[PDB]
């Protein structure tokens, strides 16, 4: 998809949402 499995790196923007666990 969009740059490293879904949409910026893992789910959206670093790891999962914003930093991993968000």
């Amino acid at each position: 998809p969009q740059n490293a499995k879904l949409k910026i790196k893992r789910p959206v923007k670093v790891q999962p949402i914003a930093r991993r666990v968000y």
